[PDB]
C-alpha cells in the first residue's frame, strides 16, 4: 500500500513547483480564478495578504474577495485599502441565515464567486507569499484529472494535524495519509467540485472536502504543492482541542460513525450546509462546461 | 444549559473524585478485612528510575501492601538487579505466564502481571517516574477499600498531555461522553479489584489504559469508576513520533471497544507505513483462577 503513496507523491505532489504566472496565464484557455479568503477581525493581517495577490488581478487571477465574518474591528476596511472587494456572509448568499464558523463562510462564498477554480487563502498569516496562488493553481490548469490541491508548508504537520487527523486516517481513509497537511488553510478547488459537495461546519470543513473529493473523485483527483517553509503559529491547547473535536466530528459524520455531539468542557456540530448547486441550481449550471 | 454529560460529571465528582485523598496508611490497613494488595511496575529498560520507585513503596511492605513486584518487559539494561536492590520481587513476561508467548508493549505486562500476583487488589505504577511519591499507593487503593460499588481507581496530577487533550478526551466526548468526567484516563498509576481486572480483554502496548477504562465503564458505568490527585507533577516532554504512536493506538483500541472498524493500517511516516499487528489479549480468567467468583456487570434486561 505505500507503493500506492510512493506514486501519488511522484505524480500527484510537487516540493518545487517550477510554474511562472506567464505559463499559467496561457493554460486557463478560457477558465477563470476567483480567490476567497475568509476574514474574522484580521485587522492586522488581511491587508498583508491581499497585497501579495492583487498584482495578479486581471490577470492569472479574475476575482479577489474578502468573504467578511462578521468582524467588528477595522479588518473590512483594511482588506478594502488593499485591493480586495469585501463581502459579506449576509450578501453572499442573503436568503440563509448566517451560522458561526469557517465552514459556512468558504460555502457562501461559491454563491458570490463567479471562477471555474476557486482559490482559499487564510487571512491571518503572518507571512503570505506572493506564489501562493499560482502554485495552488498548477496542478488545476497543467495536470489533467486533478480537481483538490493542498498546499503544505516545510517546516525548518502541527499537533492536530498529527495526532489527530493523520492517525483518524491511517484508520478509517488510509489513502489519505499521502496527504502532508489535510487541515491546510490554502487550497484550491474546482468549480464542478466544490459546487457540488456539502460543506461541514467549522473547523471541520477542510477535512470533510478532503474526504468527499477522495470518496467521490478519487485519489488522483487530489495533489499537493509546497507554499515555502513556515514555522508553525503558537495556539493555546484549549483552542486546539476545539478543533480536534470538531475534526473528529465531520470525519465521524462522513464515515457513519455515531457522534454524541458533545463538547468539551466547546461548539461542535453535526449538520452540514448542502451542495450550492441546490440552492443556486441556475448559477450552477451555468458555470457547467459544455463537455 | 447543563447537559445530561454536565450533570453526571458534576455528581460524579461530588462522589468519586478525591483532590485531597488524606486517608492515612494505618486506616487504609484495618480497612483490608482480610484483602490483600499487590503492587505492580511494569519496566522496560528503567534502570536510572526503577528503584527509586520501588523505595517510596518499600515501607509499605508487610503492612498496607502484600506483595511488591517489578514485571521486567525484556530490558537490556540494569532494571532487573537495581529493582532487586531496592527490595522488590522481579518477575519476567515469561515467568509469569509460560503457556503463552509474549508479544511487545505495556498491555502485555500488565495482563501477565496478573497471573504473577495474589492480591485482591492490583495497584499498577509507572517505573519511569522521576519523582514518585510514597503516598501514591495509599491514595489509590483508598477508594477501593472505603468506598461501595468501585472497582477501578485513576490517579491523576495536578499541573504546576496532548494526546490526552487533544486525542482520548475529544474522542471519549464523541463516543463515550460521560467518561469526559475522568481527568488523566491515559495515566500509568491506577489500581483496580481483581475481580474487574480478571474479566476484561487487555489491549496491546499504548491502548492498555483506556480499554480498560471503557470495559469497565461498559460493564458498570460511571459508579464503578474513581480518581484521586496524585500531586503535583509537571508534564515531562516525549518525541512526536512517540505520541503520533500513542495516539494511533488509543485510537485503535478505543474504536474496538466502541463499534468502529479500523484499517489495521499504522501511521505513515516519510513514505513507509506500519502495521497495527497486536493482538488483544482475552480475559485472563479464561486461563488462571478459571472458577473465582465472576464480575456482576449491569444487567441491560428487567
Ligand atoms: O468563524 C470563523 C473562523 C475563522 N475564520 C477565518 O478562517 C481562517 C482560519 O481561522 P483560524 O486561524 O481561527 O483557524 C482565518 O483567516 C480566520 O479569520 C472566519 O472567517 N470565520
Ligand atoms: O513494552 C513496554 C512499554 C513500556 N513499559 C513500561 O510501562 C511504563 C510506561 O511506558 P511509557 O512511558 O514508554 O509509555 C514504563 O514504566 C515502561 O518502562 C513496559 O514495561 N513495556
Ligand atoms: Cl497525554
Ligand atoms: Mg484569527
Ligand atoms: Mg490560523
Ligand atoms: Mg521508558
Ligand atoms: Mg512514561
Amino acid at each position: 500500500t505505500d507503493l500506492a503513496r510512493h506514486r501519488w507523491l511522484t505524480d500527484n505532489s510537487w516540493t518545487r513547483p517550477t510554474w511562472t504566472v506567464a505559463e499559467l496565464e496561457a493554460a486557463k484557455a478560457g477558465r477563470t480564478i476567483s480567490v476567497v479568503l475568509p476574514a474574522l477581525n484580521e485587522e492586522e493581517t488581511v491587508g498583508g495578504v491581499v497585497e501579495t495577490i492583487r498584482p495578479l488581478l486581471g490577470g492569472l487571477v479574475d476575482e479577489l474577495i474578502v468573504l467578511d465574518s462578521g468582524s467588528t474591528d477595522d479588518t473590512e476596511i483594511r482588506a478594502m485599502a488593499a485591493g480586495a472587494r469585501v463581502i459579506s456572509r449576509e450578501v453572499a448568499l442573503p436568503e440563509v441565515a448566517p451560522q458561526p464558523g469557517k465552514g459556512e463562510v468558504l460555502w457562501r462564498s461559491l454563491a458570490a464567486t463567479t471562477g471555474d477554480i476557486i482559490v482559499f487563502i487564510d487571512s491571518d498569516l503572518i507571512d503570505p507569499d506572493p506564489m501562493f496562488v499560482p502554485k495552488l493553481v498548477g496542478p488545476l490548469l497543467l495536470s489533467e484529472g486533478v480537481h483538490l490541491v493542498k498546499g503544505f508548508y516545510r517546516r525548518p504537520g502541527g499537533r492536530v494535524t498529527e495526532l489527530v487527523a493523520r492517525p483518524l486516517l491511517a484508520a478509517l481513509r488510509p489513502e489519505l495519509t499521502c496527504v502532508l497537511q489535510p487541515l491546510g488553510g490554502e487550497y484550491a478547488g474546482t468549480r464542478e467540485l466544490l459546487m457540488s459537495v456539502p460543506f461541514a461546519p467549522g473547523y471541520g470543513v477542510e477535512i470533510g472536502l478532503l474526504v468527499d473529493t477522495y470518496d467521490r473523485l478519487g485519489l488522483d483527483a487530489i495533489a499537493q504543492v509546497n507554499l515555502g517553509v513556515r514555522a508553525h503559529r503558537n495556539r493555546p491547547l484549549t483552542d486546539l482541542a476545539a478543533m480536534s473535536r470538531q475534526v473528529i466530528a465531520t470525519l465521524f459524520s462522513r464515515c457513519g460513525v455515531p457522534d454524541s455531539g458533545v463538547g468539551l468542557t466547546s461548539e461542535v456540530s453535526l449538520v452540514d450546509r448542502p451542495p450550492m448547486n441546490t440552492l443556486r441550481g441556475k448559477l450552477a449550471a451555468a458555470l457547467e462546461h459544455h463537455h
